[PDB]
Formats: structure tokens, C-alpha cells, sequence
């Protein structure tokens, strides 16, 4: 049993819910949630910059230190970081940006990086500014997440087409 309420259930293992996720990490506290992030960690918009926002930009400090350790995340890849005041931990992912040319077929290896954690509060990948369509982004997060995925979709006309067309 978990915290995590009103959501649909899709299959055996993913949750949707028309809910703002700052919203949401705030009232839950998950263990992990996930940012919408790109390889440079720069939280200027779209989920990542709501995000940051809620943190007070304590989220872009963290950031820039990391990537002035470690260097840009690749497409596709992750990073663990704080989840200061809204989770545990936040997973940083980089789903192909559509509108940067990104192959879409990343998209796939993006969500791989959810399997590392058993439970996640999570947006769907590539959506939104990132360019790609929801739809698909959601049939991949189903046909490769397998650990337990709480999906937080911001547009209450998008959350309705998602399961209204959900196979
Ligand atoms: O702004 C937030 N939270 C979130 C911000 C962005 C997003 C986000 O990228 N959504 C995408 C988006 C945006 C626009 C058109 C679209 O077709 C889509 C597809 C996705 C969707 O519809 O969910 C999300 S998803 C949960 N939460 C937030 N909180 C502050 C109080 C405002």
C-alpha cells in the first residue's frame, strides 16, 4: 500500500492522474520524482522549470554543481539528485527534445532509467515542450516501465484523450 491517490489504474504496474506533479510531490512526498529534464540540467521551463521553481531554484544550484563535476547527462540518460522539499530524491531523465531533432526511438532508453526505482511520481517523457506525442510517450512508458509508476498529467483535455484512447 502507498499514498498516492485518485489515480487510474492502466496496467499491473502504471498509475495516470490529471494532477499538476508539484502539486502532487508536495502532498505525497515520494521517495523519487522524476524531472523532464534536458542533458544540461537547465530547469527553464516545462515540468522542469515548475520544479525548480518550487524549490526556490535550490534545484538549479544543486544542478549546475553537478554538471560542472561531471559534466551534460547523454539523451536518454539520468541522474539521481535531492528531491529537496518535494520527494526524497529526484530523478533527472532526458527523453528526446522533437524540437532539437532527437531520434525518438531514445525515448525508450529514457524510461529504462525508471526500472532503477521501485516506486516513482513521474510526467511523461518527451511530452509537453519536448515535442513529442503523449500518446506514444505513454504507450512506451507501458511497454517499458515495470516497477511502480504514479503518472502525473498537467492538461485535464490530454489526461481525458490518454485513457480514452488507452489500449
Ligand atoms: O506546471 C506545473 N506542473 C507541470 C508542468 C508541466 C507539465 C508538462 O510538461 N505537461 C505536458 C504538457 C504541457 C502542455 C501541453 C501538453 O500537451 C502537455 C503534455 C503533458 C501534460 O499535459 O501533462 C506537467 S505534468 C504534471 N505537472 C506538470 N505546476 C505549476 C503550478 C503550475
Amino acid at each position: 500500500v502507498n499514498s498516492f491517490s485518485g489515480y487510474l489504474k492502466l496496467t499491473d504496474n502504471v498509475y495516470i492522474k490529471n494532477a499538476d506533479i508539484v502539486e502532487e510531490a508536495k502532498k505525497v512526498k515520494p521517495t523519487v520524482v522524476v524531472n523532464a529534464a534536458n542533458v544540461y540540467l537547465k530547469h527553464g521551463g516545462g515540468v522542469a522549470g515548475a520544479l525548480n521553481k518550487a524549490t526556490n531554484n535550490a534545484m538549479q544550484v544543486e544542478s549546475d554543481d553537478y554538471i560542472a563535476t561531471n559534466g551534460p547527462l547523454k539523451v536518454g540518460g539520468s541522474c539521481v539528485l535531492s528531491g529537496h522539499n518535494l520527494a526524497k530524491h529526484c530523478l533527472h531523465v532526458v527523453g528526446p527534445n522533437v524540437n532539437k531533432g532527437e531520434d525518438i526511438q531514445l525515448l525508450k532508453s529514457a524510461y529504462e532509467n525508471f526500472n532503477q526505482h521501485e516506486v516513482l511520481l513521474a510526467p511523461l517523457l518527451s511530452a509537453g515542450i519536448f515535442g513529442a506525442d503523449p500518446i506514444h510517450s505513454l504507450r512506451v512508458c507501458v511497454d517499458t516501465v515495470r516497477t511502480n509508476v504514479y503518472l502525473a498529467v498537467f492538461d485535464k483535455n490530454l489526461y481525458d484523450k490518454l485513457v480514452s484512447s488507452f489500449l
